[PDB]
């Protein structure tokens, strides 16, 4: 049982997770077999030839982010003992010189956010086998360092060198000198402002290059930008990019570009991904001579290119988008127009592979929705935040939102709509007219209030995933969404009423008649009665989130009317009763829960009693989650009431005793969470186990708990994770200490 | 010192607040002299002779929210000045027999009384209002609350009489004449005979509404009569209600009024048709004519369903309510407003009130505003402007100013909330009026303010940017506005780690009230200092003050320093630790009112409560806090409030209140006190793992030493131990 990192096998290695754990220093205690060592975020202070010896075998060190709430020392030739050391991170340090003597070995490097201003042939020359060397986030809005100085030809004895990031540092020009094993180059904010024709030659095997933030767009900037001045665009000369012959990846985001010059791409066949964001580029979308340039181009963002001041009738798409025959997905976000027409459209209608179309966020009127019918692969019609009414961490791209547009589970089912945000206050009669066959749809916050009859879907009548969160829907009808027979998941999260005034009913008959449908989630409906028929009842489901309702009142019912709500939900295994006020359910209300479960949450709620007999009425449930609640005893044999459970969640409750023979025997159980409780101690009194959870109790560390300490010893296979937290309160001088340091 | 009742003085009577108490029984321990004794939202069960023994003195009784609730047969009889009696949520079966004639108000409202009788009311000559509401309305029991005849002709002195929410079916025969208010809302009654009102000639107001409802999205249950079938009101039902104030018809399914409905009622000063469906009588309106008093009309949520015409129809006949003051059309939903549409309203002298809430309206033609006389309140809020280039509560008609006032009381008020204007229009604002309250307020609005954008109504005073996206990095940012005294940009943040700069608000003259809460501000660029002579209230709420003074340069040290006029500064949920000491000494000494609530404060130095020689109130509530001083004297003689509450203090300091002579109210509630050993006039103390062993009984002869000093909330001052006593009041034990 290792201390304090946690440690395990990788692929074919042991591994140290010894991050978040509050350590001074470098421990000594850490497993012989262990090749690679996180010790990132701690209070770790100062680092030694003497820290990392016994681990002599050690492949990757990571040292972010040390210490926390002066910086990091690190003594000369600290680790030039590990001869085997590959991957060193030295990230959020506050270092103020790359280290010196640092191991031949490595090949990948990162020093980003530290105040590192030199960078010498000293620190790093010597260090002919790095492939990848992160030196960014070093020189950006600070007092000093005025200028990031490179040594004229740091880098060339790096012939190994594929990758190399100066990114936000105060350059003023492209590095001399570097080597040619380069295939990525990442330069953004850099304040280069101009690109000779001498600067990249040399690297002919580039697949990317990072020119980002450099003249950026400044106008509404979250972080602090300084323009060029005259609002120019970069400075790139006309033959400066021409035996880049490799190159895959552009990033021209954030330069103030308003012209683009088709001689920059003559000499690069195969560029696959272009990144043009945060530009002033709506003349060129209009016309683009380089868009004839682009054969291969698969990715095309022109976001964030909107005029100021400005909010034009259609958009202008040059006739030249239908040459970018390889294109994929055109992200077209915040352009800023009005009225999108058939024929605006014409050019995108050729390209045989686009599959994503975004228009998120320009806050469009009018869209000639037949259009998209006419798109052989169209997967994803992203048009969140436009004004559809109704019809009668510096590892992150920092610029384009990499992120899916849509959740995967959604878009899984087929072509996806996204049409959250917009102005859809009712469903209009033809809101649907002329769309394609949408599998996946997202209606989500539309303030729309639409008494659903069973009419308003039927012009799309196979969606399958239904996005309806956060309006101010009806479905009193038992009718409503009936057009939709193949509906397979349905989100009502955040639904109410558009008064927002307590007292609302709700009628969910119209759930029974779904043949198919597997998820419902009625989370944060506030139901606190319903109308007439007091059971949902469904043959198909498998999920239903009922969190953030109002099952206290339901089951409180003086007269009995939904001890069975539940009940006719035949198939159900998955159900979350979370946040729904609960100080105790009715026995008969509990024994009514469909049979088939196999999941119960009711974590979050105020139950102070269990009746853990009446598990008894479930032979197939596996995980039950009783934390976040008040529960004050467990019951001192459980095996007698099921031999089905798994895991069992009680973190976050007020349990002081744990009673004798309640792990002998558990039996069937692997997961037991006990964290956070009010356990002083544990009986030797009191298995098919695997992970026990038992940080944050109020432990008495005496000759008492050495039970429990023999019994941890003599049971190696059960994981307790995050001893660290496993903390003594009781007799300070303990208190604070981990229970794993007595004797 | 009265337990467990809290009790003072209101002008000649005295009050006795006695609620929320988890009381199982009425007190014996009640002072002598008390005239109203409210009881409410407690846990009784039973009310006898001797329940209220020796009370002959009292004049009103609540027993609402209790805990069904039992009462004996002429329990109250023998109170010969009771005049209020209230027993509302008491799940009553009928009403209490032998009830005191001197009874002049009386409430049953939300119990389970299906038989109104003589026996139960028709003694009680002296009532004037009777509430009978909620009783018989969607419970299988009781399908029609039974009315005997004549019950209420006896009561010649009723004027309020509210039924509402019952299944009645038709309106009561033999009432009595001396009725101002009758309330039948939601009762069932779709017929109105002529005879059912006749001869009320002394009604002020008649409520109606919801019978024959307009159940479409309706939040409640809800049932039309069959078909869309509208209440029928004979055309004579109102002919002798010469008197009539107030006439609500909300929820009554209305396509037709009849104009003869009006013919004998020349004073009706309010109107409610909401939630009906008269798309046609707003187009035609013959009612309209006959309304010359009307002031306050209300059309709102007629919209038909499944329809979003580009216009609205306003009949000329909207030009015949001289006397109107505020015209509702919320909901009525439509695409455009052209000048020409409310040509009826713009001579109408005395209207100060149009509402246009939630209508959708694409496009306004603003100028018309320009063309009323006496126009104060403009609310278009949930429309789609673009950039330009409890059973006493209203069911239907709510009531809660449609501004903040603290806005309107400027001048002239356009709210413009919840629209679509995602960035300031360079032609928003023109052709408006001479605004001075301006709400807009989640537009998604991501304007980068340059000074310019306000200039067509610089003289707005009050203006609300709250939940947008504003950029106000340049210093030059509403400028324009060198009238402006109220600037609300709580929980503005980037559409997207975000830097401020603040130079803007030095520049002007004359600004007052300055609200930055959830800004999440951890920096600040170029300058370091917060600057202006006119502020007198900064909301500095939620945002990163723990990051600004940990800044390693010291840059914030004097981040409020220069407001040398502030009266109010408010550090909330800030997630401070620690304040810096000398950083707390460069807040101004202007201060009247720190809060510094919901941090996390470990420690606070209360020396530098000197360098502060104004300071009324200070607010520490919801921090860490371990240690009062015992010397405050020393550092403050104007401190009146300090609040403690949800903190860790477990020592009382000796003779910390002596003598901090100034100080008025020390709350010190859910804190670690387990006892307190050896001028105010609160001090709250509920929450506190007391001990309840003999020594410190001192605390509790020093209560009774001092009467002058109020301890709300007695009943929860609790003992944790020895316990036993655990769950007991301190009050209680010897
Ligand atoms: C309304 O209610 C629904 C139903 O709950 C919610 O939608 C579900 O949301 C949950 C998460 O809240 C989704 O669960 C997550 O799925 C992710 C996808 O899993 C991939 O890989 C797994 C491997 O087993 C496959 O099963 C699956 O097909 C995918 O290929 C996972 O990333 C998530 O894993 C979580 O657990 C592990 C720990 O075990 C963590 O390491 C992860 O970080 C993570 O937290 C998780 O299982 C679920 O898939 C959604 N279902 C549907 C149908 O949409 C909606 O969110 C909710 N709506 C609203 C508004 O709240
Ligand atoms: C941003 O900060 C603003 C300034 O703090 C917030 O506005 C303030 O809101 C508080 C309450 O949150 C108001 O105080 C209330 O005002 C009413 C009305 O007071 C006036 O009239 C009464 C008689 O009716 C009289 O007694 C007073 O003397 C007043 O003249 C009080 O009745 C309440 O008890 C309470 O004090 C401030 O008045 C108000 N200031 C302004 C300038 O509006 C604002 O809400 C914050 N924004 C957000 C989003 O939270
Ligand atoms: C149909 O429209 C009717 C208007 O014609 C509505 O009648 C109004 O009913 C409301 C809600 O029950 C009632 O509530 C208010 O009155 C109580 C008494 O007023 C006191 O306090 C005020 C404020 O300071 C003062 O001006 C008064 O003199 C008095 O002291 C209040 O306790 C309560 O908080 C609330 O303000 C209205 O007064 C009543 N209007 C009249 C003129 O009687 C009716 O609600 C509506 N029906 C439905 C179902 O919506
Ligand atoms: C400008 O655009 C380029 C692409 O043209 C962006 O390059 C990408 O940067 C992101 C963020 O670092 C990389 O994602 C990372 O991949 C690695 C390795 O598989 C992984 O460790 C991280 O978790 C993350 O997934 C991405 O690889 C890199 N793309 C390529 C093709 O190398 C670049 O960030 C953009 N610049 C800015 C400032 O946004
Ligand atoms: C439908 O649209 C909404 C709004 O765009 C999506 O909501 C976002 O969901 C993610 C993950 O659930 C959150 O982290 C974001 O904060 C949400 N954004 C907002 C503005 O609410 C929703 O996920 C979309 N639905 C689908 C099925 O993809
Ligand atoms: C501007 O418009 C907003 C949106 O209607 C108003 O916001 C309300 O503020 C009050 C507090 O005063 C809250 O109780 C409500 O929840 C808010 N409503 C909504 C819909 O968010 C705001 O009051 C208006 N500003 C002014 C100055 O009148
Ligand atoms: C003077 O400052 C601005 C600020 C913002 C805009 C915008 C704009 C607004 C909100 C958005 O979400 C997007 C994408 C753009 C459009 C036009 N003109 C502006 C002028
Ligand atoms: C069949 O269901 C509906 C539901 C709602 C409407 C609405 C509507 C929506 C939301 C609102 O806030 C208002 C005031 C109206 C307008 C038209 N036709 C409808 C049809
Ligand atoms: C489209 O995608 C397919 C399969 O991934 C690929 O074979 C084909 O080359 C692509 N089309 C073009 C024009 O590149
Ligand atoms: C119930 O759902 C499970 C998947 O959760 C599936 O294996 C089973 O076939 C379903 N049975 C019915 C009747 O829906
Ligand atoms: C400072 O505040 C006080 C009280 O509100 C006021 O009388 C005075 O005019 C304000 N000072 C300035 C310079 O505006």
């Amino acid at each position: 049982r290792s201390y304090p990192c946690d440690e395990k096998k990788q692929n074919d290695s042991v591994i140290a997770e010894c991050s978040n754990r509050r350590l001074q220093e470098v421990p000594q205690t850490v497993g012989k077999y262990v090749t690679e060592l996180d010790l990132s975020d701690n209070f770790i202070t100062h680092i030694t030839n003497e820290s990392f010896q016994g681990l002599q075998n050690l492949t990757k060190i990571n040292l972010n982010h040390n210490p926390n709430v002066n910086g990091l020392n690190i003594t000369d030739g600290a680790f030039l003992n590990l001869k085997n050391l590959r991957e060193l991170l030295l990230e959020d340090n506050q270092l103020p010189q790359i280290p010196s003597g640092l191991p031949e070995s490595l090949t990948e490097l990162s020093l980003i956010q530290n105040n590192i201003y030199n960078i010498t042939k000293e620190g790093i020359s010597r260090l002919i086998n790095l492939k990848n060397l992160y030196l960014a986030w070093n020189c950006y809005f600070n007092k000093v360092c005025e200028k990031t100085n490179i040594e004229d030809g740091v880098f060339e004895t790096l012939t190994n060198l594929e990758l190399l990031s100066l990114s936000f540092n105060s350059l003023s020009h492209v590095p001399p000198k570097l080597p040619s094993s380069l295939r990525k180059l990442f330069l953004s904010n850099t304040q280069i402002k101009y690109i000779s024709e001498e600067d990249f030659k040399g690297l002919i095997n580039l697949t990317l290059l990072d020119l980002s933030g450099n003249c950026p767009r400044c106008f509404n900037a979250p972080f602090p930008c300084v323009p060029c001045d005259g609002g120019a665009s970069i400075n790139i000369d006309r033959f400066a990019f021409q035996n880049l012959t490799q190159l895959r990846y552009l990033n021209l985001s954030s330069t103030s570009l308003r012209k683009i010059n088709a001689a920059w791409f003559k000499n690069m066949p195969h560029l696959k991904v272009l990144d043009l964001e945060f530009n002033y580029l709506v003349g060129e979308i209009a016309s683009g001579a380089f868009l004839t340039m682009l054969p291969r181009l698969e990715i095309l963002d022109l976001s964030f290119n909107y005029i100021k001041g400005s909010y034009p009738q259609h958009i202008n798409i040059s006739r030249n988008f239908s040459k970018l025959l390889s294109l994929r997905a055109l992200h077209l976000r915040g352009y800023v127009f009005q009225e999108l027409r058939e024929d605006d459209f014409q050019p995108l209608m050729q390209l045989p592979n686009l599959s994503t179309i975004n228009l998120g966020i320009n806050f469009i009127k009018q869209i000639d929705f037949k259009l998209f019918q006419n798109f052989s692969n169209l997967e994803i019609i992203y048009l969140s935040e436009n004004r559809i009414s109704p019809l009668v961490d510096p590892h992150s791209n920092f610029y384009h939102f990499t992120r899916p547009l849509i959740k995967p589970q959604c878009a899984a089912y087929g072509k996806a709509l996204d049409l959250s945000l917009n102005s859809i206050f009712f469903i209009g009669p033809n809101q649907f007219e002329n769309l394609p066959d949408i599998a996946c749809l997202n209606l989500s916050a539309n303030s729309n209030a639409q008494v659903l009859s069973g009419t308003e879907f039927s012009a799309i009548p196979h969606v399958k995933y239904l996005d309806l969160t956060n309006n101010r829907l009806d479905f009193d009808n038992a009718s409503a969404l009936t057009e939709l027979s193949d509906l397979e998941v349905l989100d009502l999260s955040y639904n109410s009423h558009y008064f927002r005034i307590a007292g609302v009913t709700h009628h969910l008959e119209f759930i029974q008649n779904f043949t198919n449908l597997k998820v419902l989630n009625l989370s944060h409906n506030n139901i606190y009665t319903l109308t007439d028929k007091y059971n949902l009842e469904s043959k198909s489901l498998v999920e239903l989130v009922f969190s953030g309702n109002r099952l206290d009142i339901l089951w409180n019912d003086d007269d009995n009317r939904y001890i069975s709500i539940f009940k006719g939900l035949k198939n159900l295994t998955r159900l979350d009763l979370s946040l729904n006020r609960l100080k105790h359910i009715p026995n008969e209300a509990f024994l009514n829960l469909p049979a088939s479960l196999t999941e119960l949450h009711i974590n979050d709620n105020m139950l102070k009693f269990f009746n853990w007999t009446l598990l008894q009425q479930f032979p197939r449930l596996e995980l039950l989650d009783l934390r976040g609640n008040k529960l004050l005893f467990l019951t001192d044999s459980l095996s007698d009431f099921t031999s089905s459970l798994r895991t069992l969640l009680l973190s976050h409750n007020r349990i002081s005793h744990l009673p004798s023979g309640f792990l002998s025997e558990v039996s069937s159980l692997k997961h037991l969470d006990l964290s956070s409780n009010l356990l002083k101690t544990i009986n030797k009194s009191a298995t098919k186990l695997s992970m026990l959870e038992l940080h944050g109790n109020p432990f008495e560390c005496t000759c008492d708990i050495g039970d429990f300490r023999r019994w941890m010893d003599e049971h190696l296979n059960v994981k307790i994770p995050r001893l660290v937290d496993v903390i003594c309160a009781s007799p300070g001088d303990q208190r604070g200490k981990s229970i794993v340091s007595l004797e």
